[PDB]
């Protein structure tokens, strides 16, 4: 994902 906020507000997968 973007940094590690695995929600569907960064990016969308896991991080």
């Amino acid at each position: 994902c973007c940094t590690a906020l695995c929600s569907r507000y960064h990016c969308l997968p896991c991080c």
